[PDB]
């Protein structure tokens, strides 16, 4: 009779849990129970190309109705201590593609249960999850990635449990507040579908983001140092061919410098082994400095016999190398845009 | 009647827990319960730019009143074993921006419960928490950071629970004893406010520090080696231009040395990819050594035809390079102070 | 009488667990209980040569019959909450070669129990396991690996429990969907056998894959840089022998470049210490550049006394080195194919 | 009556735990309970300068008297299974400066409870703890460190619990058996005191060690390579000044070699950023090789105009550089001893 | 009467656990209980010189008799579910030198309990343990190590529990199947003894292995590259002394190459700081290349004044350096064999 009477509320709640069976879903043997889900994305911790995964922190909320929990006489929504969730049936929701997830537990287990007079249950969890994201890094670092989060029921088919995004397209919030230092989020989508398996159709909810990488860092730290070394290799062309020590030292040191750039960048670059766009550019620049030293090899071999022809080779090399390298840049960036 | 009678105290405490409901907050259905909080900061373990987080160890204390726990006849404050906290209602306090936190449990769970005759509860926890701190590292290593710790109730709105800093501005202690090897704490602030959400206003407490990085290490290990290499590149100007091997070797080795400095520092520097102030300085010095070798390319090309003009270019380069580099230093440090 | 009557189903299930003993296997003291197993491979997280292990995520399902759990009157398959599995006997199945495995527990423990009227139990678990895989890396990176997963009963012999692959060769699914960036799966096999131990025969199930490594990355990043340095060393042969500084600098810098390639690749290469095929090729190329500099040592020592003989040595070196290196390549790749 | 009668001992122990309250300390409301502590140090796992902590494994024993546990008729000390400790009051002892600690649990929880007829309790735990140790590394690697372990009661003041070292100065054993590869233990001290806090005085026990680092490794691997490069730079002085290519190459390569030593040592050196003694020596040697190349710059500029003065500068440089470097060594080692 | 009657077996087992006290050892107050132990070594995961520990996976079995568990009428050995071990007394066996150990728990806790009619208990556990192994690495990488596993009772003295190796020298199996990529096992020993402590003698079992490292990897990757650089330094002796640029560049580049070998190997070598045999060889080779460049310093200083004496120094250096280096190799390998 009195909502503020704590003794009466204890009697009301104990009546709900008297005879309550946690092993049975609501409306057992009848129509499936519809569970609505909405996510408040706290942050995206990291996106790892080496491990092919990303880490996500979110507020995961589930919304279903259990008529066994309906109470009367109290015109209020009962927010209960999170330890009562162990005494109730909850959906066996799991993330299909997650690798390691947990529920925060400081200072208490980050969980909330809110009851409603008609039997509706609001069930919230603060979850940090690492989900697998297979990344196509052929265009690295100019790549665009699409990482998803799959939500499914572990043991119940669509004859028992159905999923939907509560609130429509606005079910997932906090996407605009995500601050990824390396990526920029382009779009996010919410997909609801049933997936047919051996044991029957299973409810499925999908949340996906499209990530576009920021290339500003790689231009300054990776492409620019390699270009300048390639430019520096062409200095040998304008050096007089009689100076054997100067042009050989200049040619071989640029090759030495190029290898140091290549070898040390591999430590900073992702450890995943296969061909990438950045590797094609770095190897392309190494070929040019390799051919620049070979150019002087031909000139130095024929400088004594045919000075006019040796000088002619050197003069043309002052144009072919800048033109071919610029032509190589044109085709490379057009193919990677 | 006798405070020292252990049997009587057991009877008194068991009476308090007889009929006690942990699922209901104090004054359920009535005015919100006010929870006072104070923090004793044990230490700040680390501040990570790569992970964008910091680790904090603290004594977290909560102070509320529960009239269900009021006892009479014992004019003493009852300090109970920490296992009794599981038999009482405690606030569902959590840290909004934490990534991984735990309560120490050696040799026992680091927790204390103290009861008072009027029903007041003192609840302490020793917590190590890793909290996310988004760092703006454009001015790295001359950056100044502001890392916070957000405290909020997980399931209760301001109609049920209210937060305040117990003791005012002196609620948080131990800040002056924090010893960060890399940072110096400038100020800390305590903020109390209510944040409006979809489900209503939520109590919020904020503790923030301002961190100023120490630049002494970077001057000796990063800026000084790069400056001296740039100074060493200008030695080629005073070397006679006829010595083709000497000036070419000197010019190309400084470029080789500069790349080794750049590549190896990236391992020591933070792994976060984007433009930083230190990167601008390192790349700026590489341009100067790159142009120093290009300067001899022009001189060596025209030394035979116009010795006077080639010598004139060399003479002016002994002034422009020191002046431009000093001018570059002036604008760089003024823009980063 | 009514399948949709939740109260009747609770009575039926409680009758099954009344007097049920979890310490005794089904048909205790009689014929062994046959447990059928099928695996749905979610993914293969990683394959580590340094740790000699691979990480696997899968849906592990076990299928046995317990006549103590037979129920009548309900013509339906009872899917129960996963917390009921603690109240039933389950096989003590473990993975023989695993190093670290766990069952996912977000948002609930990833586990399902399904009962059938005849007493059959379907028991599913989502398990991430790290299994030891001893790899023969003599042919690295042209190696082919065979990693297995051994399934055995911990405490029961074949007189008590028997294993079989439920569904035959189609028991394990999802192998075709595995996407390993570095490896390609060639075949998988299912083996069932009994292994005789000291305490008797034990049931055993084996799932093995054959992995073939992708060599495309190593050709571009490891073999190609080393070959080009070896080619660049032969440039000294066509350089005139009077230029002492040029040929010595060219010869010694290629050795310097080769060491930098060798030393830095070790960081990228697996940390396991022993002889590998890639090490033989890298050391072979170092011998050629080492002998190239020794070739000029002989020429420079006898150029003054016998110019004709010194020139003859240089002329033959322009053929022997390309021929021997090509001959070395022919034998190397034939032995490693 | 019969000590060997297992049934009688069960009756005696069950009588002690009948009515026993774990929430109340012994002599509740009366004099404080004195807890004696002794530690058997198993090992010191590691000492980390990067993390500013050390790892310790020890046998932690606590010794107090509880008259509620007094028994008569059995003239024996009852060693009970470690699961009985959960049914008894134990001190809330914790380590003030620990970062991560645990109690070993294989094959059982490493814990022992021994009862005595007068009510005395012996309570042992095998604990591995990581304790914070703030290290002053200005004199690194010639530093001497003092790492402590603070022991305190979490919730009880000196009015309730008092601490003392059981056995006096011999309370802590196993210090002489500690084998640190990098450090040598000089002394250890045991301190007992009461620390006044806001809520009153708290018992405190302190165990501290003084660690002296071993410098033999750094002499061979760090100081010796840098000294020899500095010695090698002076070779240019005895080289004839007409050889422009030789002295420039020798001077610039020593600078290149010095940077490689500096950059690569940072990976092996601790990652903590600030000035250290080793950094001063490495930077000092770089200045000498930097000035050695500048010395030839002056000589090469004036060799044509004033050969006598240019030769005079070279002759004096053969003495000033060895003398200044030796003078630099004298002041450096005297200031760091 | 009927072994196959599951109801009768439940009655028999429940009778054993009726009145059973887990806090008391078998034959409490009487003769000590003898516990037999045998180990089936599954594998040795890794041996870490940096952490001074090794990881071991094994089947740990304990064999004792408890007359309280004797049953009659069932002529069979009762294999029970592993959850019954929590209802029985088990020895408090722990590993003295372990650092981190756990019992596998997928799909169940890897544990078995087998009862016998006379009261004998067979108790098995699958344990992965990391045990501390102090390694003497003065002879690294030609070192031979002896790693042990100490087994002891935590709380019981020899008056209560006694240990023995069940099966004699054949108690530990699977040693011959251990496959360490870096080490080869020479011998293993089983030791049983009582260790006298302050509180009395304690039972102790010791299992130790002798490990011999494989040096094949270090010969190819560490010793061979350093030897060839030292050989390459002697090329300067046969180069004509008039070529100042050639011999200086050759001498200083070998020093540069040697430092790169030394610095980069430290990353691959163990991080433990102190003198090792490999460090002596690497530093010895650096002295030879250091003295080789100093040899030309003397020759170049006196070539103009005394060409005959300068040539004489060069001629003798072609013999002393190969002889001293070979003499250095002879003493080094004899002292390290
Ligand atoms: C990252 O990558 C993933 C995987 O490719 C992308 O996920 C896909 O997203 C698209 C939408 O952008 C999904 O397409 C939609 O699927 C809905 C569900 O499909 C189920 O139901 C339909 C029948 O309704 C069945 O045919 C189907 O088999 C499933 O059972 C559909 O309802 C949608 O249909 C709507 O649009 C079509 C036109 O496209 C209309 O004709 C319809 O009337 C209706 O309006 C639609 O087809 C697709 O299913 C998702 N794939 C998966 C595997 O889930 C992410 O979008 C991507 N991320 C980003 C940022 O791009
Ligand atoms: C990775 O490496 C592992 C280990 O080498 C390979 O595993 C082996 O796989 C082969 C099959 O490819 C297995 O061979 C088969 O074993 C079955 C079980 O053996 C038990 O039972 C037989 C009697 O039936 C006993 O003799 C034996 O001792 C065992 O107790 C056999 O039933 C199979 O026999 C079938 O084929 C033979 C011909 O080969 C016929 O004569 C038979 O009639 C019958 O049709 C067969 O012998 C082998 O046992 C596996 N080894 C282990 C240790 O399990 C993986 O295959 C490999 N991975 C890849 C991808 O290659
Ligand atoms: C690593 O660094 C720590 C911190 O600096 C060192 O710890 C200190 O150790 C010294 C001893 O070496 C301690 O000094 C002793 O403290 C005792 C306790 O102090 C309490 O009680 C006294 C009154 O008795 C109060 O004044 C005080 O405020 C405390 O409440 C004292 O009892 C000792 O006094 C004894 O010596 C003095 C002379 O020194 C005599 O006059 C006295 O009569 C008596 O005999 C003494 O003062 C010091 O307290 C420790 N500091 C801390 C913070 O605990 C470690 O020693 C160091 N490690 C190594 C290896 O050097
Ligand atoms: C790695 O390093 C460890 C530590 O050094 C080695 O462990 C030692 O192994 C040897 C055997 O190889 C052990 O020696 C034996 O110890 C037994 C137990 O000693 C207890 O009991 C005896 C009395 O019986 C007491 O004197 C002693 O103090 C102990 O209380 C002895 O019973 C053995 O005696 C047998 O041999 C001797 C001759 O050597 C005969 O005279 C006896 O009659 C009898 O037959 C023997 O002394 C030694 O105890 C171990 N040390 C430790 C600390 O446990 C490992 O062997 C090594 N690993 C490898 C692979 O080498
Ligand atoms: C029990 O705790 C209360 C609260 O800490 C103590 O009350 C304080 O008493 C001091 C004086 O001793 C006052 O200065 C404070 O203002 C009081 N605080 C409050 C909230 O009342 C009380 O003294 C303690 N009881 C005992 C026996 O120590
Ligand atoms: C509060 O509810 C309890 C339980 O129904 C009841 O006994 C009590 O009388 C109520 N309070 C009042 C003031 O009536
Ligand atoms: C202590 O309290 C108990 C419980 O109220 C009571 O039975 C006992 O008599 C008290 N002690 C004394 C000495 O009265
Ligand atoms: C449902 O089953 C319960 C338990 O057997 C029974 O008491 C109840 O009457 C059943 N429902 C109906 C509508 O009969
Ligand atoms: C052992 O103690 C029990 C409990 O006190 C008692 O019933 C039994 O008789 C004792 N044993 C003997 C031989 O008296
Ligand atoms: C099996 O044992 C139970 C318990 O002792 C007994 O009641 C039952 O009669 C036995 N079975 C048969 C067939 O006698
Ligand atoms: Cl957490
Ligand atoms: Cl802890
Ligand atoms: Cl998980
Ligand atoms: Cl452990
Ligand atoms: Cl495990």
């Amino acid at each position: 009779n009195d909502p503020g009477n704590m003794s009466f509320v204890k009697e009301t709640v104990d009546k709900l849990l008297k005879g309550y069976d946690i092993r049975l879903r609501p409306d057992f043997g009848g129509p499936p129970v519809c569970v609505g889900m909405n996510i408040d994305i706290a942050s995206i911790d990291m996106v790892s190309e080496v491990n092919m995964d990303y880490t996500l922190t979110m507020y995961f909320q589930q919304y279903w109705r259990d008529k066994r929990l309906a109470y009367s006489g109290i015109p209020l929504n009962l927010t209960l201590d999170n330890r009562v969730a162990d005494q109730l049936w909850v959906p066996d929701t799991y993330f299909l593609n997650d690798k390691k997830s947990f529920v925060h537990g400081v200072t208490v287990k980050n969980r909330m249960i809110r009851l409603h007079p008609d039997g509706t249950v609001l069930y919230g969890l603060r979850i940090t999850t690492t989900a697998a994201c297979m990344m196509d890094l052929r265009r690295y670092p100019l790549d665009e990635q699409n990482c998803t989060l799959e939500i499914e029921s572990y043991g119940y088919t669509t004859d028992d449990i159905e999923f939907y995004w509560r609130g429509g397209d606005k079910a997932v919030t906090g996407v605009e507040r995500i601050e990824l230092p390396q990526f920029s989020i382009v779009e996010h989508r919410l997909v609801s579908r049933n997936v047919v398996f051996a044991t029957g159709a299973y409810p499925r909810l999908s949340l996906s983001f499209r990530l576009k990488r920021n290339i500003g860092y790689f231009i300054l730290q990776t492409y620019m140092p390699s270009i300048l070394i390639t430019i520096l290799s062409w200095v040998s062309f304008w050096i007089n061919y009689d100076a054997s020590a100067a042009r050989v030292a200049l040619g071989i040191t640029t090759v030495l410098t190029m290898t140091t750039i290549n070898t040390h960048l591999r430590e900073t670059l992702p450890k995943i082994p296969y061909v990438k766009a950045i590797d094609m550019y770095l190897m392309g620049c190494f070929v040019f400095v390799f051919l620049a030293l070979l150019e002087y090899a031909f000139v130095n071999y024929i400088f004594f016999s045919q000075p006019a022809r040796a000088a002619a080779i050197d003069r043309w090399s002052r144009i072919v190398f800048p033109f071919t390298f610029s032509l190589f840049n044109l085709v490379y960036w057009l193919y990677y845009v």
